């Protein structure tokens, strides 16, 4: 493994794998149907990331994109991961607050646009246009963060204190960690090329494990996930 | 931009972009959960088309398919657009009439078959077989149009007059505009090659903007989208 | 058709096509909304398989994957089929028993992991790593079979005798036929290469037609699909 970023791909694979097994074991026995939804969503998220980390580690999830005069290593498997795991994370938030279905559809669809335009930007061979896709994807992310802070103002007169409390923490966790991903992309291998791929891969590893396994530990340890 | 169809890709990009912003602004403030569903579906549709028009304009959504002795320019991004936006359009219709879930699943699944076989036909290198996929996809479209006219005969004893009225108009808009897409494909660059790609791109632009932004203006201006 | 497996691809195409038309005709007239769900799911399943069998027959769904020193014919279209039809089959089971939504999401997501890791294994160029993906996919299949036997223990105090009976038979049909697919893959063209592709294609044809058209005949002939 002649790619120096292999260690972070291996560590990411192991930590997503271990978080999947932990959440699997923890959700055994659970009969509350509301809690079963949260365990299924929250366990699927690092299970999908485990498979995509492994595909990067083994090289399957890596391709070379010509741009800027250069053959650029691009890990496309990250977008196949995020396509599914970032709407699932939004679904955990949305279920906490009993979101209306129109709000869930706005969130999941804005998130698909965010990930799909991120992927088009990652694979685009004209260097300047990569950053046009980055901006569109960021605009979709900002929409999602707007909805998470301002789209549930009908949900407060009626929201169990423990649901509000856990939703607040997870929403803060989300806004901080997810906002770092466009920055990493912009300065890393896919963007300006200021931070080398080895470091980029480290940064996404720490973000992903926090946003998936850290997030899910907070959620699944709360009694907000059970019907009262 | 040495592709003469660039002007229609640019115009399509702008009109889908402007229709997205208009519907975004128009749906601000809306609290009625039924109306929020219609705004989310109807706003996502031109937002997705904006991204796919832009990918065609920038060249990312174009590939060359050998067939007929020739390297043929094929805009595959149209199928990535339609994969999502044509079930969303069907969902707006189906929600208007309070469709049963089995009818929604038939519609969304027939539509996936329509778009996916359209894409296989667009990328098929044996010329005669392209038209086998065209026929299968047309058969799926005809099924969808059948369901839209004859699959909601339990929904009339109970259907607000304004819902019936808006559903009738949008269903007519749909049947007329969607039926033109197999014809354009059959005579255009993907099919018989009778109409040049520049004109084909113009035709799909006018159809798409009408079927997305025209459709959505009719829907979102009606009080059929609000619970009574 | 210089591929000896063409006959089984042609036969599979015809049998999925004929089963689609039969289920289409059989579900005409059905007004019971619960029954309409089962007809839509169960009819879409062989309709999707018909398109994917046809794409294999015509060669579109075939690619060459280098591994083991060799250019290996890999029918990738099977994974595009299964991506949709295996969650749909699980949905028919889950609706029979009135599964909780968290259980449905676990099933559909485990199934996506099963098919997507199966596809990564089928396309992986390092021979030994193909079998790592096979094992992960098998682990997801075993999870699905676990849930089908042990995830509905809240659903028995309340389950119409005819629903229990039909669910039991279809679940047995599923466990036996689906468990054969990793074995065929492991000994066939995608794995160890012990069984030639011609025979492999025969085996998957018999499995698919049984698991789709055989399964659906059992389901759609039962009164378990109607609300009582
Ligand atoms: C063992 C049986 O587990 C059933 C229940 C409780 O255990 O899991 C149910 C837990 C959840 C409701 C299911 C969410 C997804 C599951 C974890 C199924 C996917 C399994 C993956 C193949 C795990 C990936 C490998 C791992 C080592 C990361
Ligand atoms: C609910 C159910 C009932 C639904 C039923 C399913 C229904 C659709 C029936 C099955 C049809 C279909 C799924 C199967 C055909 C797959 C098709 C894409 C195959 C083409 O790809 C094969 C290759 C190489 O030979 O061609 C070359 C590849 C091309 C150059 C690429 C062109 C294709 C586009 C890239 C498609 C874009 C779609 C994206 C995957 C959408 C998400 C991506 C995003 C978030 C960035
Ligand atoms: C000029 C540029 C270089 C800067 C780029 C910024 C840009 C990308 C936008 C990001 C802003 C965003 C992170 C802020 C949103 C979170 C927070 C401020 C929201 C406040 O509201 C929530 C409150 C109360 O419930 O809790 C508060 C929740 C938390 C306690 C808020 C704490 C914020 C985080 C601690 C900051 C993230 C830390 C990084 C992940 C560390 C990486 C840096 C590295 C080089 C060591
Ligand atoms: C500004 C905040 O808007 C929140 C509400 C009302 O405004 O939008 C909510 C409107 C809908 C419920 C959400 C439907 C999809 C959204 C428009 C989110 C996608 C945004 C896209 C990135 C827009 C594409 C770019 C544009 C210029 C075409
Ligand atoms: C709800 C959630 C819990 C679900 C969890 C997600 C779960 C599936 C886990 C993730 C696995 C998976 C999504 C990730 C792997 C992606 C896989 C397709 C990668 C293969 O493609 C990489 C390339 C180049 O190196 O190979 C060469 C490319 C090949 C030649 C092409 C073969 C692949 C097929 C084309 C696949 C067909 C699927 C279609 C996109 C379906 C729709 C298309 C249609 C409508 C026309
Ligand atoms: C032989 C071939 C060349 C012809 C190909 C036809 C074939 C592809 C099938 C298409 C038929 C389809 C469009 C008809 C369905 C719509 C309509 C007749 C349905 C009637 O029922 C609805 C009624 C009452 O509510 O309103 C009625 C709704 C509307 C008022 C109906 C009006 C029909 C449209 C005005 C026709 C479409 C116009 C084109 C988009 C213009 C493009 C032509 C260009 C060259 C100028
Ligand atoms: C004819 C009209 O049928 C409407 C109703 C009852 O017939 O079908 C409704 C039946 C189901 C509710 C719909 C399930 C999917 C449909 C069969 C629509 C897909 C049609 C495909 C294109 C069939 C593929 C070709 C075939 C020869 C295999
Ligand atoms: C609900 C709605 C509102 C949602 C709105 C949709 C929203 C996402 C907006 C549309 C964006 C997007 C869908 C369109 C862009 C498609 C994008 C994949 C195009 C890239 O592919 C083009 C090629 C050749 O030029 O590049 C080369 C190809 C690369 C080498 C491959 C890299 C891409 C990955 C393979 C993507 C993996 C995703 C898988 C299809 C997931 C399932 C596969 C699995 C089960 C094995
Ligand atoms: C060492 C290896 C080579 C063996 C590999 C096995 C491995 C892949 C795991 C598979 C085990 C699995 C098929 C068993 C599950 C089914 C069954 C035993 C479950 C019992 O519980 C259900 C009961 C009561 O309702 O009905 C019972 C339901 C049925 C009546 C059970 C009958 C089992 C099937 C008849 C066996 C499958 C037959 C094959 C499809 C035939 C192909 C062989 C060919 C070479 C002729
Ligand atoms: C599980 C992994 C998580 C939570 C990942 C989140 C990823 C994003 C918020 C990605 C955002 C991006 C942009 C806004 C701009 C373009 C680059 C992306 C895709 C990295
Ligand atoms: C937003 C864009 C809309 C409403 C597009 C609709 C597209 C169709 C109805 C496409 C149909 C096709 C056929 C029936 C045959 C094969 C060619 C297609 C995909 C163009
Ligand atoms: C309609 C076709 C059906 C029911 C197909 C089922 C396919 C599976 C159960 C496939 C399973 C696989 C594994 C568990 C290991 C990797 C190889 C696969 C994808 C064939």
């Amino acid at each position: 493994t002649g790619r120096p970023e292999w260690i972070w791909l291996a560590l990411g694979t192991a930590l997503m794998g271990l978080g999947t097994l932990y959440f699997l074991v923890k959700g055994m026995g659970v009969s509350d149907p509301d809690a079963k939804k949260f365990y299924a969503i929250t366990t699927l998220v690092p299970a999908i990331a485990f498979t995509m980390y492994l595909s990067m580690l083994l090289g399957y999830g890596l391709t070379m994109v010509p741009f800027g005069g250069e053959q650029n290593p691009i890990y496309w498997a990250r977008y196949a991961d995020w396509l599914f795991t970032t709407p699932l994370l939004l679904l955990d938030l949305a279920l906490l607050v009993d979101a209306d279905q129109g709000t869930i559809l706005a969130l999941v669809g804005a998130d698909g646009i965010m990930i799909g335009t991120g992927l088009v930007g990652a694979l685009t061979k004209v260097y300047s246009y990569r950053f046009v896709w980055w901006a569109i994807s960021t605009a979709a992310m900002l929409y999602i963060l707007y909805v998470l802070f301002f789209g549930f103002t009908s949900k407060a007169e009626s929201m169990r204190p423990e649901v509000a409390s856990t939703f607040k923490v997870l929403r803060n966790v989300t806004v901080v960690l997810w906002s770092a991903y466009p920055v990493v992309w912009l300065i890393g291998s896919e963007g300006a090329g200021i931070v080398p791929l080895n470091i980029e891969t480290l940064l996404f590893m720490v973000l992903d494990v926090s946003a998936k396994v850290g997030f899910g530990l907070i959620l699944l340890r709360s009694r907000a996930i059970f019907g009262e």
